[PDB]
């Protein structure tokens, strides 16, 4: 029923209109905790004695990366890690290939036989097969893949949140309330993060991240396939951006005003773009906006455009031809929008 707005559930609403210092009280140390703690180290050195012998002729790298490694993570967080066996770190691949897909069927057999791993799921279908694995020693749940791009998205986040603290704490706050909302089936915490970055763009308060990816003669691209992963890690000070500190009454106003512009945002002609940075980003212009490498890999792969026809277009701004809310339906837009519109009124003071 479009003519009726989807009631925000109690979970969320509880929360919402409960003083927000609660909301980060336990939050944020935690989470700025688990940045880094001597568990994943142990988790690193299990997963190369376990793997290295399985692939006795090449180099083999761990890089941890997720929440919990870009600080809004929660002890029942996940830990996400790419191995890079045989230096595959460059390589991009739109689907796994074939041997991407063998190489993980081989891993699984590892987690399976080992007494020090628990094999949860082997997920061959997705677009980024995984294994799912806990690590029994440290009781962390592992998500193993071979893909470096969630890394390269971390780091980015990572200096993002470091830079702008602001940014953290909204992180924190929306990915709980996506959690409260039932909504992660359809937006994820990285959909929304990048929704975050792109509304503090529109504040002058982060960079557009091909402002940090210029290329010329002191600075070269870092590339996989296609993509440029690095950019440059300028001081904010340098880029001429405030760095606010974040209290609870700014973090409140700028969460309202995130809502507020979620909610009447136009779906059907605008994306979100922290690439690009800036307001009114169009659907019909994005293509013609990118760097020439994009063009080139469309021309070569035209299957492996950035899903355009879609309610709700969110660029992930290093994989750029990837919507990372491709999947969400018209019907889950107008509850996305329901909410933040009932979030906005009443974080009003």
């Amino acid at each position: 029923m479009q003519h009726i707005t989807v009631r925000l559930p109690k979970k969320a609403r509880a929360m919402i209109v409960g003083e927000i210092t609660n909301v980060f009280k336990d939050k944020y140390p935690i989470a700025d905790k688990l940045k880094v703690i001597p568990e994943y180290d142990v988790i690193e050195q299990d997963l190369c004695k376990l793997l290295s012998p399985g692939f006795p002729k090449q180099p083999l790298r761990v890089y941890k990366f997720g929440s919990r490694i870009t600080g809004i993570g929660n002890r029942s967080s996940d830990l996400d890690l790419f191995v890079d066996i045989g230096n595959t770190f460059h390589t991009f691949e739109h689907r796994a290939s074939n041997a991407t897909v063998a190489k993980l069927r081989a891993m699984r057999k590892f987690f399976c036989d080992s007494e020090d791993w628990r094999l949860i799921n082997f997920i061959e279908q997705a677009r980024v097969p995984i294994i799912k694995t806990c690590h029994l020693p440290t009781g962390i749940e592992c998500d193993i893949c071979l893909n470096s791009m969630g890394f390269c998205n971390t780091n980015l986040l990572k200096y993002i949140f470091e830079s702008q603290p602001l940014t953290q704490y909204m992180c924190i706050y929306v990915k709980n309330w996506l959690e409260r909302c039932k909504l992660t089936e359809q937006i994820s915490t990285y959909s929304i993060t990048l929704m975050v970055i792109y509304f503090l763009q529109l504040q002058a308060l982060l960079p557009p991240i091909a402002m940090l990816q210029i290329e010329d003669a002191a600075n070269q691209a870092v590339l996989v396939g296609p993509w440029v992963v690095n950019f440059a890690q300028k001081s904010f000070s340098e880029l001429g951006l405030q760095q606010l500190k974040a209290t609870v009454p700014v973090i409140k106003g700028f969460l309202r005003n995130f809502f507020a512009y979620f909610a009447k945002f136009d779906y059907e002609h605008f994306l979100v773009c922290p690439y690009i940075g800036q307001a009114n980003v169009e659907i019909a212009k994005i293509e013609r906006m990118l760097h020439a490498r994009y063009s080139a890999y469309v021309s070569d792969n035209p299957e492996c455009s950035i899903q355009l026809k879609k309610p709700m277009v969110v660029q992930d701004p290093i994989q750029l031809n990837h919507n990372v809310t491709k999947a969400v339906t018209k019907y889950g837009l107008q509850t996305f929008v329901d909410y933040c519109q009932q979030t906005a009124e009443l974080l009003e003071e």
